[PDB]
């Protein structure tokens, strides 16, 4: 018997486990992935010394645990196999492809990951707020109680994930890039430091932060937390929350141990799904919760007919550029240089403090002794000089998020024949309005790895402001990232295969009314007429949001724990 | 102080633990990466069951832990680049190449692992003994004895391994390709299963082997091994070994302890180098064996010269086939079929026992089942059967080692347009005659990502035999593997890049006389002239060889420990 | 003349190329001339370009101008995967 | 002007690049290290398959071409004929 169960160990999850535990419920917490970073648990894999100092290498570690949600059946054509071997007739279900699935309505790109920590093992960090325009209402008709409210909300969130906006203020290429942009846009839009989930600590090396830094999936009691109750299973698939027959509280959470096929019932007071926005929908649809199966309007949901409706995904647009020659030289604009590289005469010099100087002393010390220690080098940026890593926030004159810097998640085949240090990456990230018919599914017949439903993808970018903007974003991609550098070949302009992104929402969203809002929890993340069943994670959020999702997951979850802790009693030790 | 020091926790370090905190040495173990596979340490990372669900993804782990050794610098051409931006006038040194590095003359896939149980945290778990002919001499003129030498031996190391070669016996594609291949060669070759280093736990489970196999790779003492004696410390690289005056005894190892980033002196008794076939060479020229910098004939090194000389890499040649027409028709041989499929009157039958069946009960149980439970699917073959695991091993008539079926490490996109139950991999892999000019050397000048000596290669496949091999290998591959199907189309016959086989030997190899064979190591691994100093690796092994060589560099690990606990005394507890 | 595979997933009626056009500054450096040792397929002086882009008008209007194909193309509809907005081989 | 061409459009860019002949393609050095180890392999980049040494890769005019036909590319060009303004014209 547990105080308290929570299915799902990523950083939602792990909110939900570092409030409770610390008021003193007794806590479990199931993930269907195993321990996989190190005896850190569930922290981020990119925070190895042998990554740092090989950053290219990491796309492989999220490619390598990105699961396709929906693989349409394929239907390429091979006509040169040898007479001899065994010839198809038809384009037949093969390879584990959903034959349910529409292949031109899907989210082809959207995957999941099933390992401690969940994404946040792999994630890049960025958590911004969002502003009014693209965050739900937690307060009706009063729009600085609403704003004082978010504001408590998102501090509490930042203050989890050690959010900084200076992490990179000692890089020249950074502030190379945001001081031309802020010069180019001069009062008209700000730039400033992507927020990031991380703590620099040396000039090399940066603790990216994760579910681990939110939680530390330690087992507990233990020495440093005597008093605290905590246990983690990995490898435990779950499968359903059993419903009273009034459909008024949760009576039990149905397990699949993995690793020996047993499976179990699990009692708690409280049951907290946070196995991410499609996972958590899939739980509840085998549950009886929404329909399952291809979606019929002639029958009715029961319960929660919303869930699953009104998904939303993000547009993403991306290229790459190669600096220009006038930022580059620019760089090097405070050096006198004498004598011709690789002579004994060869001098660099600045004079330090001089008002005419355009860079402060350490930029320029920075400048003088790369090119005084590696003559051979035609460039004035020093080899372990970090990215850039740069934004201009949402505004209603730019509705779309942009992280302008180097992303570990490389999109196609890394190039060597540029030097890496020209080279700047650009992501827009568009909002997408809810639509009813914008679903997410799940077959009756067909079954995935785990032996579940399989989810299915009814979507398209609505037509409207959705799509103008879409286009938009993609022409102010092309006019701001001019201002930097052309674009590098094998990186040019492009709209990313959907749901790529990641940023999925709106599958068991929130509201104020059921009916009025068309949502599956209210604003403590409790679904509507269950006394004990609290959802978690960006499946919640209801509106178009362009900004990276998570911290305004972290924020819900804050304000879902504060009802829990005022509305349940925790066992005595 | 410990008694012994062992750099690096591969399997081969794990050989030296096994033996050395078995027979109550005092032991510190140093590896330069940390901890990553989960709470089992140095576990094999395929062992979680989301990666036996997903076994495609696989590639991307391997991927992503193959640092490559020496990247010559790049001059392809980049002509499309806007005018603004920063462009070129040479082909600098750029994105960390080695200037050093001949591109003609290279190993270009080599790489190398730094992460807690190295290369086996992701390697085939293929583990065949070498025959007579690839296998060096530990015993001289009695080929008996010499023989049961190497069993000995090669039976502990298969022990420590879990070796075993029924794990593949219960699938249908398996016992399909071997009895094809028997019958096809009858009397000219024999087929059995690749020797695998692993454990079925299920029909859909393999426990794969790896260094926590051999070592678990625990602190000690614990409640398990309460008087036994062991430290790990990752994240630590070893630079080098102190040698005394007279060049008889190391007196410490120089470490830097990555996180601190301080260095400090580690004091043993013994010393013992696992890096890797490249990294126990960087060490040992970085501490004064060998010659460093560009080879210079005209300057005899002092110690070691052979060191870095005679280097050998396998020839690998690589495609996949379709399985033909004939051979699927086979599996269902036995069913009598009525009806059609998808009808009510359907039925798959077959009688148990019959005397005329072609295959076992179990299989025509499987068929059947399949057949009856899947009407819609057009093959014979369960979902879930095991791949083949295929071999017949290298004779003087085939002089080169094959494995038939498939591998987790891909080498292209992977294709779904042909089921992959279809699908059939086959690797060739040749022998490598050893030759002076075929060097590993370190630069002078030009440092690594660690701040060591950068790897470079000096190497080309030798003329002669082992060139007509390698050409006799490829040919054999197209004869054999059209027994089976034609080629898919995107992965036809082809050689591999240098080095992508990751077999590297001979790189600080072992003979009896330093300077009559050529070699750095005796046959306990003792480097000559020094009573405390042993290497372990495929850098030992001083033949030519077309087997995987892992088992063979543990079988000589084995005898090196037997050296150790003969002539140095732990200390007391 | 097309300048890659042509493609046949999307409808041809949909289909709008977008080709701009460039000014080049005369430039004293920049050079065809004709070598003194190699020949060419007929016999007569190898003929090597000595060109870059000349720094200033020239190649800030290039970059102008990719950035006016991507305003105006926009108007018209979306990019064709496959024929993203490029500057051509010189 | 053939019956053919105007009704396979898409076939024309063949006829445009069977008569565009390369004026100057710099020394190749692309490495293949994937040949048999029985196959002939070079150990320079040497001057290869009709290619000019003395071209600057990096300072070219990589695609400029030549046609040798009666005609000349007026037998393959796009027939786009613009006057020049003040601003284009000596
Ligand atoms: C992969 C990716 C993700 C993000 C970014 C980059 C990349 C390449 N960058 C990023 C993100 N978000 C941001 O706000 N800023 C950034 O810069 N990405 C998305 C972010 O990573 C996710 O939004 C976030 O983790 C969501 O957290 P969550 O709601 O806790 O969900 P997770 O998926 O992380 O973890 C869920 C969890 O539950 C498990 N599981 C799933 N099904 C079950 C069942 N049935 N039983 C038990 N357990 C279950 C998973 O295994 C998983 O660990
Ligand atoms: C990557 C690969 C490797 C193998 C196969 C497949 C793949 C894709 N398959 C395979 C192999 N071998 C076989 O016999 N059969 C198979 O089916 N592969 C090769 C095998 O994996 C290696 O031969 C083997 O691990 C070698 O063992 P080792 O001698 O113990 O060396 P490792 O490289 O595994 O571990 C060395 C180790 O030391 C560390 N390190 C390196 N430098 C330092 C320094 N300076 N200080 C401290 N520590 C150091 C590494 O980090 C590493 O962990
Ligand atoms: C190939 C190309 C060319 C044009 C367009 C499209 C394509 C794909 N489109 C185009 C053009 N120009 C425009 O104004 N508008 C358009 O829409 N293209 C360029 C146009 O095609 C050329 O500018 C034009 O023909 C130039 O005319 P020209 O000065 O008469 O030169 P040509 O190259 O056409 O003909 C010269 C000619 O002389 C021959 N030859 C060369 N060397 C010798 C020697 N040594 N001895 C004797 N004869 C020689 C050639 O064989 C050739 O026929
Ligand atoms: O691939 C798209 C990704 O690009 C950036 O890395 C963002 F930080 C992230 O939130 C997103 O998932
Ligand atoms: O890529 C080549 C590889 O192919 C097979 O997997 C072998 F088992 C392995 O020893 C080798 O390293």
């Amino acid at each position: 018997k547990y105080d308290v169960v929570i299915v799902g160990s990523g950083p939602i999850g792990c909110t939900y486990a570092r409030e409770l535990v610390g008021a003193g419920y007794k806590v479990a917490m199931f993930d269907i992935g195993e321990i996989d970073s190190g005896l850190k648990i569930g922290a981020h894999k990119k925070n190895t010394v042998e990554y740092q100092k090989n950053i290219d290498k990491f796309v492989n570690v999220i490619q390598g645990q990105l699961m396709s949600v929906s693989v349409p059946v394929n239907t390429l054509v091979v006509d040169t196999l040898s007479p001899t071997s065994w010839q198809a007739s038809t384009f037949f279900v093969r390879n584990g492809s959903n034959p349910e699935q529409d292949p031109l309505r899907n989210l082809s790109g959207q995957a999941v990951t099933r390992v401690v920590g969940g994404m946040s093992t792999h994630w890049t960090c960025a958590t911004p707020r969002f502003d009014r325009e693209q965050r739900p209402l937690l307060v009706k008709d009063d729009a600085d109680a609403d704003d004082a409210e978010w504001d408590r909300l998102y501090t509490k969130a930042e203050s989890y994930f050690q959010t900084g906006t200076d992490q990179f203020k000692e890089s020249i290429r950074h502030n190379l890039v945001l001081n031309k942009l802020t010069e180019e846009y001069k009062g008209q839009r700000d730039f400033q430091q992507i927020p990031l989930a991380a703590t620099r600590r040396s000039p090399t090396f940066v603790e990216w932060s994760s579910a681990n830094t939110v939680f530390d999936l330690q087992n507990r009691p233990n020495t440093d937390a005597p008093e605290e109750r905590f246990n983690l299973f990995p490898a435990v698939a779950c499968e359903r929350v059993v419903r009273n027959a009034l459909n008024s509280e949760i009576e039990s959470l149905h397990i699949h141990d993995l690793i020996s096929g047993d499976r179990f019932e699990i009692k708690a007071d409280v049951y907290v799904l946070t196995a991410g926005a499609v996972h958590n929908t899939q739980l509840l649809v085998n549950s009886g919760f929404g329909q399952l199966g291809r979606p019929n309007p002639a029958n009715p949901p029961e319960l929660l007919p919303s869930l699953g409706s009104y998904i939303t995904e993000q547009s993403l647009v991306f290229c790459q550029t190669v600096m220009s020659t006038e930022l580059i030289d620019s760089v090097k604009s405070d050096m006198t240089i004498r004598g011709t590289p690789g002579e004994l005469t060869y001098s660099v010099t600045y004079t330090p403090g001089a008002s005419t100087n355009k860079h402060p002393d350490w930029w320029n010390e920075k400048v003088k002794n790369h090119m005084m220690q590696h003559q051979e080098d035609p460039l004035p940026i020093p080899f372990e000089d970090p990215e850039p890593q740069v934004t201009t926030l949402f505004q209603p004159s730019h509705p779309w998020h942009t992280q302008i810097g180097r992303d570990a998640f490389s999109y196609g085949a890394v190039q060597q024949s540029i030097d890496s240090r020209l080279i700047v990456d650009w992501r827009f990230f568009g909002r997408t309005e809810p639509k009813e018919e914008n679903k997410l599914w799940f077959s009756d017949k067909i079954t995935d790895a785990y032996n579940m439903p399989q989810p299915t993808f009814d979507f398209r970018f609505p037509a409207g402001r959705t799509s103008k903007e879409a286009e938009d974003m993609m022409t102010d991609m092309c006019v701001m990232s001019a201002k930097i550098g052309g674009f590098l070949p094998g990186s040019l302009p492009q709209f990313m295969e959907p749901g790529l992104v990641l940023h999925l929402g709106g599958t068991h969203r929130m509201g104020f009314d059921e009916k009025e809002d068309n949502c599956c929890v209210n604003t403590d993340s409790r679904v509507f007429g269950f006394k004990n069943l609290f959802l978690g994670g960006c499946g919640n959020i209801p509106t178009a949001y362009g900004a990276n999702p998570t911290l305004t997951a972290m924020s819900l979850a804050i304000k879902s724990c504060e009802y829990i802790k005022q509305n349940f009693t925790p066992s005595p030790f």
